[PDB]
């Protein structure tokens, strides 16, 4: 399930992090996680 990502300010990328922000679940079924 899509964590609350975009919500306050994320987006779900395949890859880690790119900015200094912090992944905190995933967002489609598992292929790009959830940062913020």
């Amino acid at each position: 399930d899509h964590y609350n990502c975009v919500s306050s300010g994320g987006q779900c990328l395949y890859s880690a992090c790119p900015i200094f922000t912090k992944i905190q679940g995933t967002c489609y079924r598992g292929k790009a996680k959830c940062c913020k």
